[PDB]
């Protein structure tokens, strides 16, 4: 923090001064007498306001919604027998970094809970320059070449007319563009699994998604994937509950990052390569130049270098979150790219989009986007120089400044260089390679790999999704192409939107697998950050007791307890209005509190007789826990709160509702078990 | 220079690194082979490129074309019972200063020595925040109000269809303007006069222009009128001599402050104030608040502050010199406006352009336009936004952030203040005051004051500019308001371009004067910087050692000899090739280079059997010569030197033309005589 | 509609294009090979990708989110010994309008159904040229001057460190400048009553909020509050 800090405002017990250190007053405009017109001489108004008219900046392209952490990384070993890189250069050797994740379609302000892709894009302010792991939360992404950029997004993002609907693919033209662009497939299924509605930015993987080069000293190249392993484990919600958290809440996913950092709970993620060699481009039957295509860990194990932890968050979002840049060209010694055609075009939107982010061309200087390490070079001037050059003789080669800076390449000065072995062959062209042209194989791979839940999860997505697309065209379109995947899939789909079931096409059909690739069907690894809500009421005091006594039996692991009752007595947390099943990751009923759940609750008539609460919503209190219920989260009863249970009609028989006499160990051990599990799928339908 | 010192970025031994520091190369495109097309992946070429494409920020809207220094402010005083403007709160008080000299109507690369009024731009970087004083080396301007400003601007400016004439007043439009509005007539003799054409910015005063307030902590206000009455001399060319310098160095008066400083020869100015009470505005015949109106001397005297010296040259004129953003409304407690509508307008403008400039609305934070005075506000974000403000309640009142940053106003803080006894009354309207009227009276006061070569030189630039007018109804507009000023500047004017002798009218004719109010007529404070061009030969080793010999009597008066011969030998300066009468105050003639001075010399055949040189132009000696007599240069002979004054008939019997038996005490004495005066102006011939 | 049909490109049945004209195909880099590197010289690629990369514009300042939608005006009267305006000149007399409904503080993705105060801003294309009545569906303000702007807008905006909350007065910085400016108070009322939350955009008033003066050509003048009556 050493080096943002020179860039603080304190602003504790100060007084107001112009942005040219005069102090002010800003409360009232200078006007003509007491009930006069503002004066023009005002500057004091005009500084002011200016300021504020000019507070905006546009928003990302893609990627708009988003937030970050700083951190570090820490290297588990010399890898200098595998790459150049300084930051990998020894056991123990530590770098800064800052890392956001977002979702993609949607605009700022959109809800965190969207389904999406989601950016998760890591800078390591190396000391040999910026290096920035520009990647997603899924491995392959929808399209073969950068160029198709711009139709995949209008596609995706809203109507062009009207700019209807907002942060979704449930319409008519991402459909369009998906079932006539069928390379978009594989990651489309990974979106409409659980990996499109992750439970928070902690409990996702992260992936560049593209081959690229390691490179050592002496020009030798291995070809790799870049993975971010989780080390909290993967979590994810049903459609219906991110939909219910998006109105509830839009910023949950950002609160839980921002939380979890203040309680000392910080994420972790491990750096993987799968390491390959130059001559495996094909020899797995799928190029690896193309994005779409996943290698599967049973082919390529991944190689372990080293752990990120995100552990402070910023002091001024604007400043350090919105204004961070990144961009797949700021690349250091011992890494370089391949001709994946993606990862090429990339390379030139992302210095070309931070002028209109930034304004003009010194976005660098921001110091967010500053490197930790020198800068000595030519470029000069441009609006928003900061720094004072004092070089006159900015060119190469002279003898004015004795031939400095000096050029750095692979022999001298520790220059970046291109592998040096990469080659170029044949005939200039505008053409797709006949190596990318199998679009449905490994999206059946990830299929097949699916527990069963999951594969209703993505059937009922696609349901959903596809059963608001108007045009009859392209819902034939889309269960034509998914059924080159699975006349399962697709007959399943194809039911609920009025399109007649497919006959097979066996050409892309097989069994293979690749292990636990769904977001569901794995323990969680950890505990952190997750959220029991006790459900008490001030009218037993006993009942808000348990929350302390909860906590105590629960603080080992990370996991807190939240107290609603129906007002803010001592030792409540939040009241029954302001709550929903969405915050919570268990619903517990309190011993003393079943009072409030009664099954006519909903809808018995409110008269002055009634005793119907006017500090909630009929029906809130069994909302939540229905609501629980229903989404599959770990439910439970404390002694007689167990007859909320009955009124709900949830029994105790059931997996993932647990009771107990009391708040000490023995309930919290069952809790426990109930969040590892996390969502109990036994409560979805599954077609047969 | 702390301060500054901060944001240099030092290049010497360095290897050249990207700007997000990864060390590189950047002098080969990356391509598909040795002669391959280049590759998009290469982001060296990418960035280098882009920050280039990028270098440039719109040019000022007006007063482009100028050149800044940094310095320090002394105060002479406690002005505690005038002011409480806390740079002038004690004697000795040092504050930085950054001050930029320019023209007004030429863009960035346009010359010099245009004839224009001039901007004296002055930052005083105090404790309690910046204050800029942004005047011109004229004191009076062409408008009465700031609505005007881009009528004037465009007229003065090129044609809207051609972008035709360039830094220049000497067209149709110019004159159809000042001939509309008669309140340019004082401005226009100002600048017509010597002030149009200065020597160097050092040899120029300054004014604030308009009147402004000085009020004391407990609200006490005097009006005064700033200035910066400089300690070298007024210096002024010719029409004829200042085109020439244009041709022949267009960056001849920012070459002349660069050099001036990095020889130590410091220029001073004085800051003073002429002290008026409240009840002056209208007791002197014209209005306070009207800019086309002095106060002279005689009635009012200035009472000096303190001194500004101006000591060091930027670093990297971009970052320091074209970036600075002086404005107006850069005001400190101490001071006050006044209801001068020109002042008024002002105010706004500066504020706003810098949007333009900068592109984003966090100018203020470029380090030239910072502070150095502490900055706590609740201004937020913007593009460009380089802090990192830690309060995340950015609002007042607040009890989130305790209240902090605090209100300052007059009496906690040290907030400015509007001075209090201030009022507004009469009705909202748009109309010009009946005060403002008298057009007239105050350019004969100018006229009157003037001595007569001076008169002769506003004569001839306005006859010069007015034969350039194509519009009858202009030259004819041009001499009824001249003839309103006086019948004798009409009637001399007129005679040139085809307009008939006017008949008087007397109702603005007086005989009143105002003391050495024009640039001709007084001898030098100082010779710093003045240069002697020794016109010497290479064939004759004596003349070119006439230079360090004369040098040493007069490097205690701050003069430098520049040795001038036929190619680079042993202690010569220039070539003649290189020279020209107009980088030399005075121009002497060697003892011995009186051969290359024939008067046959402009015209004789060059063959074979002639002996003319390659080494410069025909009669170029000569032409040096003739050219510093004709301009009004001081002039002389060394021994036999005097040869080249009978060819050039040139008399050593006239005014400012010395002859030396050697190059001693005696010549030198003489020499420092006629750079005192400067100009000998019997040389020009007057009106009868 | 013939005056905005002046600029309406028509993509129908035809070839695609650059920006200047020259028939272009979009949907392969140009690259050294089939299986190779893409080339700087592929100026197709780089105009589409700029164009892509520079789309976005800021967002409002403040109502960010919102709607629009064009129309006419057609004056009731002839408005002569009231107003100069022209646009009421006459009974009958018809004006094109746009209009624009919106939130106030949430970013442009955030919920139409947040809870906030609505803006109403209606424009006239009169034929003496545009005029605004710049409104919102609650009659009266939070603060009484406009330099208060900055401090009413970053209170309710969300948290400076962490941008939470979205769209929202439910935190401790919108209620701690509630509660020191009491000013805010009527404006308050009316939107935490149902004003806050409308069932659409058809189902509100709007107003101008500010006392404005009309004016005769011969300068007389009343005082009026502006009315959009639903
Ligand atoms: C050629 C266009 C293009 C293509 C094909 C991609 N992107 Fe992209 N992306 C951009 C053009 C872009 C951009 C327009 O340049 C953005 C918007 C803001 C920014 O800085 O870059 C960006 C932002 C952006 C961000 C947000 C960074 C942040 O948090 O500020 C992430 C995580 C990704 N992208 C990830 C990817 C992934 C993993 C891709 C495929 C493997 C991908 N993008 C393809
Ligand atoms: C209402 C318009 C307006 C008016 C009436 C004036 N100016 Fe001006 N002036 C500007 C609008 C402006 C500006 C457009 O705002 C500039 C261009 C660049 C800048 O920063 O401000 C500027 C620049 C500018 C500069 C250049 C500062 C620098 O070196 O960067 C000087 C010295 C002056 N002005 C001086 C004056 C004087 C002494 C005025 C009359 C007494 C005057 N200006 C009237
Ligand atoms: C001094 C600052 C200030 C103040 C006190 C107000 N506004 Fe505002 N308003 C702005 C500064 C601003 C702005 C920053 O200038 C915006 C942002 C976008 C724009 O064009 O203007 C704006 C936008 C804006 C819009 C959106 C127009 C559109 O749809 O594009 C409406 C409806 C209003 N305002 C309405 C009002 C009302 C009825 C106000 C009080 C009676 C009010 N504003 C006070
Ligand atoms: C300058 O500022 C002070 C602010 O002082 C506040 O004044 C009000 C009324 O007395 C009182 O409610 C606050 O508690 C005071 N103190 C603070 C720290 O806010 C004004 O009192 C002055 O009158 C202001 N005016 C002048 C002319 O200086
Ligand atoms: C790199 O390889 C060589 C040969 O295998 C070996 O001696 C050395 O230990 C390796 N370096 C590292 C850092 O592991
Ligand atoms: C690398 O640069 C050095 C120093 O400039 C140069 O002399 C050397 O030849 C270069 N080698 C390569 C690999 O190009
Ligand atoms: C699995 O993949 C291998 C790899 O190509 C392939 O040869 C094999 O046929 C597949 N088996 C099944 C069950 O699809
Ligand atoms: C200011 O005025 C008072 C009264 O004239 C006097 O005591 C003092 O000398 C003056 N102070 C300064 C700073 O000159
Ligand atoms: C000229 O100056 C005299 C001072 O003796 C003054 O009385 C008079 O008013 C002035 N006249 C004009 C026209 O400026
Ligand atoms: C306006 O006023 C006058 C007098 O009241 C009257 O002649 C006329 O009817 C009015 N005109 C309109 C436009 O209503
Ligand atoms: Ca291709
Ligand atoms: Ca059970
Ligand atoms: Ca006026
Ligand atoms: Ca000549
Ligand atoms: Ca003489
Ligand atoms: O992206
Ligand atoms: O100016
Ligand atoms: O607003």
């Amino acid at each position: 923090q050493q080096f943002l800090s020179q860039f603080y405002l304190n602003d504790q017990d100060v007084y107001l001064t112009s942005n040219v250190g005069g102090p002010i007053q800003d409360e009232n405009s200078l006007s003509a007498g007491q009930r006069g017109a503002t004066l023009l001489q005002d500057f004091i108004f005009r500084e002011k306001i200016q300021r504020f008219d000019h507070e905006r900046v546009p928003e990302r392209a893609v990627h708009a919604r988003g937030t970050g952490a700083h951190g570090t990384f820490t290297s588990y070993g010399d890898w200098s027998n595998l790459t150049a890189a300084s930051f990998l250069s020894a056991e123990g050797k530590e770098t800064p970094m800052f890392t956001r994740f977002s979702t993609v379609a949607g605009s700022r302000g959109s809800a965190d809970t969207a389904r999406d892709v989601h950016g998760f894009a890591t800078r390591f302010y190396t000391d040999e320059g910026n290096f920035d792991i520009v990647g997603n939360n899924i491995p392959v992404f929808f399209i073969q070449d950068a160029i198709l950029f711009p139709d995949l997004i209008h596609a995706v993002k809203p109507r062009g007319d009207n700019q209807i609907p907002q942060a979704a693919t449930a319409h008519d033209s991402a459909w369009d563009f998906f079932s006539q662009q069928p390379s978009v497939l594989h990651t489309l299924l990974w979106a409409m699994a659980g990996h499109g509605i992750p439970r928070s930015f902690r409990h996702v993987n992260g992936f560049g998604v593209h081959t690229f080069r390691l490179v050592t000293d002496d020009g030798k190249t291995k070809l790799v994937k870049f993975h971010w392993k989780g080390l909290q484990g993967k979590a994810s919600f049903v459609w219906e509950e991110a939909q219910q958290t998006a109105g509830k809440n839009a910023d949950f996913m950002r609160q839980d990052l921002f939380q979890s950092i203040q309680a000392g709970r910080f994420p972790e993620w491990e750096l993987g390569v799968q390491i390959m060699q130059e001559q495996d481009q094909l020899k797995f039957g799928f190029d690896l130049l193309d994005p779409t295509k996943i290698v599967p860990e049973e082919l390529v194990p991944v190689t372990i270098l080293g752990k990120m932890q995100l552990n402070r968050n910023p002091m001024n979002y604007f400043a350090e979150t919105e204004q961070v840049m990144f961009q797949p060209g700021h690349i250091v010694r011992g890494v370089d790219f391949t001709e994946d055609p993606l990862l090429q075009g990339r390379l030139f939107s992302y210095l070309d989009t931070q002028l209109n982010r930034h304004g003009g061309p010194n976005f660098e200087q921001l110091p967010i986007n500053r490197p930790r390490a020198p800068i000595h070079n030519n470029n000069r001037d441009g609006a928003g120089q900061m720094f004072i050059p004092l070089d006159p003789n900015a060119y190469s080669p002279n003898t004015e400044n004795k031939g400095s800076p000096k050029q750095a390449n692979e022999t001298v000065g520790k220059g970046f260089f291109t592998a040096p072995e990469r080659t170029a062959s044949g005939k200039l062209q505008r053409t797709l390679s006949t190596t990318f042209e199998n679009n449905w194989s490994q999206p059946r791979l990830f299929w097949n790999s699916l527990v069963n839940a999951q594969k209703e999860f993505i059937v009922d997505a696609m349901r959903f999704e596809t059963s608001n697309v108007s045009s009859s065209v392209v819902r034939d379109d889309v269960i034509i192409q998914l059924n080159r995947i699975s006349d399962n899939l697709a007959t399943r789909v194809a039911s609920a939107i009025g399109v007649e079931a497919p006959k097979p096409n066996s050409s892309f059909y097989h069994d293979n697998t690749t292990a636990h690739i769904g977001a569901f069907g794995e323990k969680l690894a950890k505990l952190d950050g997750l959220k029991v809500g006790l459900l008490a009421s001030v009218n037993k005091p006993a009942s808000i007791a348990q929350g302390a006594k909860l906590q105590v039996a629960l603080s080992s692991v990370g996991v807190d307890v939240v107290v609603v009752a129906e007002r803010m007595a001592n030792n409540v947390d939040e009241t029954y209005s302001a709550s929903d099943a969405v915050q919570f990751d268990a619903v517990v009923v309190a011993d003393g509190a079943e009072g409030l759940f009664g099954a006519d609750s909903f809808t018995v008539e409110p008269s002055a007789g009634s005793g119907a609460s006017t500090l909630y919503p009929a029906g809130r209190p069994l909302n939540i826990l229905l609501d629980a219920f229903r989404f599959g989260k770990t439910v439970g009863a404390l002694g007689s709160g167990s007859d909320a249970l009955e009124s709900g009609q949830i029994s105790s028989e059931r997996q993932g509702v647990y009771t107990g006499k009391n708040a000490g160990d023995a309930f919290a051990k069952d809790i426990k078990s109930g969040l590892s599990t996390f969502k109990f799928l036994d409560r979805f339908a599954v077609d047969e």
